[PDB]
């Protein structure tokens, strides 16, 4: 089974994260499937929009696969590390992207949403960046995108406390576009895609590029955030505390941090 | 007939777009009227604020004049292309600007609100950026300003779908400052102006310059947005879709 | 007595401006105590967060001590107002706004990561009413932290926002009832200090674009603020402002 599925619904490509038994956590196989489907969407002029969703009724994406992290397995597209987490977060394409958040969207899952142009969410879905609670950071763009997409103070609380945010509160803040009845997020996301795909495709695509400040394929304003994220990650990996998140979980206990 | 009228109410200059039969659509005449007025406002120390509004009871500004566009007419101020659309959107002045939106404010009209410092709207007013439905884009600043002034996701849905936004919803998001009773927008805008003109003018003007990041009359942070809008728009006018979009009337896009 | 106090509550440093009789107005002694405490917070691995608050229950901070003499940290003028507003530290900061916060206190709130406020508190930048501007970061930060149009009204009118309205816009995190603002800030502090401190601290640095203890994106804001203040400080209007308040009369501005 591939880590993600891709199918066409008219002029929309639907990409589905396909690891429901692992709460659709992202590993390399997910990145290969999502990444390859996004690139097929970019080069097919018949595709006018993309929807990203998770298999089943429980999870959009629970985050980075923590068992893969403990096993020192790379999470990204083996052929395209430049596409970032899930082959998705640093993978600009011209076509509009919509996250159809069907359930739990925590950590990496919320970062998939931030990376998408638009978000529709099941009313039961929960958002958040709990990475800091287990000695990680939101390295898949979360750390510099959350304050671009939420008011500064609201973004900082979320980032520094790691506490979750309901779909309703996300929508109230303008972090997501709409909250829908349980079970209906895919149809709602296709209806949003149609409200876009009827428009002149070159116009929509020029609009997207200008709105993100894209020059020759690259979101140039994001580069300092990625560079700082990489720089920080390297110091964190060396720390004693870097051992403690996994160690605490393994020993069925609360972590005791040393700030070293 | 002049494309825009300018007059004084005390220490406020009121600029009125004056093509109500064309729903206050912007052409070169409007850009000349609005632009000359702003420059006069900039250089008269007695003018402490400016209010922009549209003639009549139905339209603030319907957008770029589509018949002018179809005839390949230049829409801007002939002597000041660098001021941009309506001689307004890239024409920074030190005096505070308030859009008094008396009605329809679509495309170019929403771009005039974005470019203004404050917005007070008639409850009937509609905002939106429908350029993408017509094979064009919001080239007068809208494509990069809308995501600066609304939450990213909200701005993005407005930009990509082209669908309108009510005045009430615009206020709820903080895109405009107030929504007022039908017919009252000009008086509301003047009352707001006086809450500003009572203050020390050099103070108000310095705060405006710091808040927008102005060095030598240029909003430094907007220049990449303009550069990208210009290069994208060049290619886009060469496409068939950019001709197919107007002249309808349900268009057929070939993505070319 | 010292201008501000610093005390530990577990892994939180509480910094209290210690001048209740003066409404906690900032002078040099305050800047010394606040600045020194932040620096102790920065270098002590046990301090995982910082709460800033005012002594007593009437005032968070009244602003610059109107009986002004330097007000900054004599050894660290680069930290700016109260040794606080241009003094990045790795540890998250929570303003516990326990009373009035017009002007300077709003600038301390803008500088902090998080804000908990008394429902009585008001947030505003009334400096434009007296001939000067919010020079302790307020002008450029208010537009970063409120929606553009809402920030511009606040800045140009000099009128206050209620704590509740500030919370509705996302400018502050929490509004509580008088007497328990510090309790509510410590509860917020604990929701952060429970987490891995190096991850929290790295997240803060990235979120603000920090390279070697400097918020690089703020520097043009500081530079423009100082440039503008230099012209404001010589103007006849900046004399007319306090001269008028003093004499119980309306000021007459010349825009010079």
């Amino acid at each position: 089974a591939p880590g993600a599925l891709a199918e066409r619904r008219g002029n929309v490509m639907v990409i589905t994260i396909n690891r429901p038994e692992a709460r659709n956590a992202v590993n390399a196989a997910v990145s290969i499937g999502v990444g390859d489907a996004l690139e097929e969407a970019q080069h097919d002029p018949e595709v006018r929009a993309v929807v990203l969703t998770g298999a089943g009724d429980k999870s959009f994406c629970a985050g980075a696969d923590l068992k893969a992290i403990a096993r020192r397995e790379n999470l990204y597209h083996p052929d395209h590390p430049e596409w970032g987490f899930a082959g998705y977060v640093r993978h600009f394409i011209d076509k509009p992207t919509i996250a159809a958040v069907n359930g739990t969207a925590l950590g990496g899952g919320t970062e998939l949403a931030l990376a998408s142009d638009l978000v529709v969410a099941d009313e039961r879905a929960q958002f958040g960046l709990p990475e800091v609670k287990r000695g990680l950071i939101a390295a898949a763009g979360g750390v510099f995108r959350i304050a671009e997409q939420l008011p500064r103070k609201v973004a900082m609380r979320l980032l520094l406390t790691g506490e979750p945010l309901s779909a309703a509160a996300a929508r109230d803040w303008g972090l997501i576009n709409e909250v829908v009845e349980a079970g209906s997020v895919l149809d709602a996301a296709l209806a949003l895609a149609s409200a876009i795909t009827v428009n002149a495709p070159l116009s929509v695509q020029a609009s997207k590029r200008i709105a993100y400040g894209v020059d020759d394929g690259v979101v140039v304003g994001d580069e300092p955030g990625w560079d700082r994220t990489m720089r920080e990650m390297r110091a964190l990996l060396k720390s004693e505390d870097a051992k403690e998140g996994p160690r605490a979980f393994a020993e069925k206990r609360e972590p005791v941090w040393q700030a070293r």
